[PDB]
């Protein structure tokens, strides 16, 4: 068994705290938490200091999870509650996971992890996508942007997104670019919009 | 024998003089201390520069814990201020731990380490978790990050903590917010709870 | 009541003085509160006739309410010799008027046993049934909570005058549930109706705690 | 109750009509304050099921507090079923509802005995624990010494809730502990507080005699 | 209690469920005044082990109180195998835990009797002694007449005091005689004065009617 580094432990910090919740921070705990025993999981979680709304939150939907796995399966074999490390040991995680075929304690915990996280952006995404308005000079890639990072928030439904991006990225833009983008018409891909809208 | 690496000392020292002694401190050392010896962790305690009034209450505390495995406790079998590592070699220390069976000497340091910083976090907290109150225009988020870093420094039995949870932080939000979580009822969760005082 | 000797047979046992007194404390004291018919219930505990009729001499001091009390029992006993056209017992004969001691104490040891004591009890809580819905001081409709008044005792004092005017079943169930929000003050109306139809009462009660 | 005959032999020992009529001021007046369990308590020693139902016809006439009686009595009933698969007793037949006095009489006085009657006794125990519950007219939270109160009435009122709130016993070794120093006044507060933790409360109570 | 049977044998009497529900009211509504040891004492009579231990359970409800009166029994007990190192009674035997009722009404019928029974209700009324020492909301010194008090409630409100208070008899004495006279009222405590030292209650109260 190795340890979390240091170095990787304040990497998490400084990225939650400076993100706050931003929808990067799911791709960065994936990356940052790669084969990782639900104590370093734990261990992560823990040592975020603020934020504790949007921890508790985890700790519910984790605490969800948990009885979901419990309900669908009623050494000693991992509960849901010893997968999410309340109650199961670093020795006993670490067989689990050893034992052929394993049981990826790490990756169910990991997943149900980012479930919540995923819940807790979309609860702390700061407007709606509705808001997302072109000002009256501002740069037609500043606003795509803008609209993209709050789209991506949303978390909504793809056939929704799709909808969104035909349609409410154009009514939402300013008259001189929305004369354009009505000119391109329908079924036009980003890169043509703005390419062609540019300036 | 490793030495703790310059870059974990740093890391611990300037975590402790930042956060001061907020909650997550306790896992930060959890986490840095991981497979640590005695020295190793007398090392990191008095390499901290500052709130050496904290400092001496976790060696006053260390104190009476090696005082009461002394009463209950009368390769040599270490007593508690050889476990402390004040009277003790590294050599010794890595015995013990080295020892078949090792008696984890290194484990039972870091446990009172441990409890002197739950009373100085508990004590360190600004307001007790009672006290915790919403303001007349506090946002929800805000006065839920409050409530639950406060109950995260208060020191209190799992069960406890989890009537604390369900209770208190519908007994002390505001009317404004209180009318809408009695609306709500018991049994709602705290995403639920958030959503619903948005406004 | 009834007692068996010591040889076996059932003889009649005659109701205790004290029995009496707490059944006139209850009669005089209480005003014909609805927690009279439990009280005369819990008295008349295995009751003859006679013991009932000698309970009933108590009430016989309120004119209006032993006159009604009477004409009850009379109209059941008139349903029961209409239905009922030893000797088989009588209208009157269950009231005790007509009848003897003796005959009252072997319907009731029968096999199996004619209930008499408990048919005259029914008559009579009817008619003290009746005697609480004129007394009750207010109608359902006007209890109010006070803008003060915990969701408890509203709760309570609905729940009485309830018992007081003694309407159906069905129309007890939709006042219960429709009525109680409708007439709880607002703050605490609010939370009624936040809390959506078909709230069970302890829902209710632990919602709107304090909030008063 | 159960009583024995002049030749050895127990028979049924019907409830008094006063001890009902106690029961029924006890559920009457009483509002269901915590203290109508102890008084259940005492009033049913030596009960058996009849009796047990004879007493709960009386609370029967609450229709919320009787149908949360009567589903706490199923669910454990339940439970003896599913524990427990003459003839043995059903979870029908603790209730008193489907068995006959003489099987319950012959159950009570089995070698060693089985006690039927406490355990409906306790299934009714723990539906008035619920229906106390309910009835708090406050949390245990908004229970406050008041400027001039006395600490020995905060503390009787701050015992009553919580007996009336029924938490866990951690939780409420927890709450007598802090969360009475914490309600109460500031002057109060003070010496509760000086005293140090672990104080008993006698202590307390010693120490804040006529502090108020 | 202990009854004696038709052919002359002594059998446990059950304690009746009327005098459990009094002592219930006395232990619930009376708040632990100095009156309830001389109810304790009253309803107590001839009690056995057993049926002290049924008493406990009532007042087992409150939490410091039980401990304490537990606690006591405990040290009484102790002091009793201390002293005394059918088979002889143990401590923990009088408590009614450990021995059983055939063994108590034995003991109780012994001749002479081992009265176990008053031996644990003398340490029940020591454990109740300390339990209202705790509750007296004021202590003696802090019992001051009114300036329009009759001397009649002033006494009577400052011997309910003493009892609650429970200091040593000379110390009671020497407080009955002068602190009863300094803390009355000025035109009351001129007359008391006046009297002289020595002077008996009769002569206090006699001289002092209607000078309030």
């Amino acid at each position: 068994h190795q340890a979390i580094s240091p170095r990787t432990l304040n990497a998490w910090v400084k990225v939650v705290e400076e993100k706050a919740f931003s929808p990067e921070v799911i791709p960065m705990f994936s990356a940052l938490s790669e084969g990782a025993t639900p104590q370093d999981l734990n261990t992560m979680l823990n040592t975020v200091g603020g934020h504790q709304a949007a921890m508790q939150m985890l700790k519910e939907t984790i605490n969800e999870e948990a009885a979901e796995w419990d309900r669908l399966h009623p050494m000693r074999e991992p509960r849901g509650s010893d997968i999410a490390g309340t109650t199961s040991t670093l020795q006993e995680q670490i067989g689990w996971m050893t034992h052929n075929p394993p049981i990826p304690v790490g990756e169910i915990y990991k997943r149900w992890i980012i479930l919540g996280l995923n819940k807790i952006v979309r609860m702390y995404s700061p407007t709606s996508i509705l808001d997302i308005r072109q000002g009256p000079k501002e740069p037609f890639r500043d606003y795509v942007d803008r609209f993209y990072k709050t789209l991506r928030a949303e978390q909504a439904s793809q056939e929704v997104k799709n909808w969104m991006t035909e349609t409410l990225l154009v009514q939402n833009a300013n008259p001189d670019c929305k004369t354009i983008l009505k000119a391109l018409g329908p079924g036009a891909t980003l890169e043509e919009m703005m390419t062609a809208c540019q300036g």
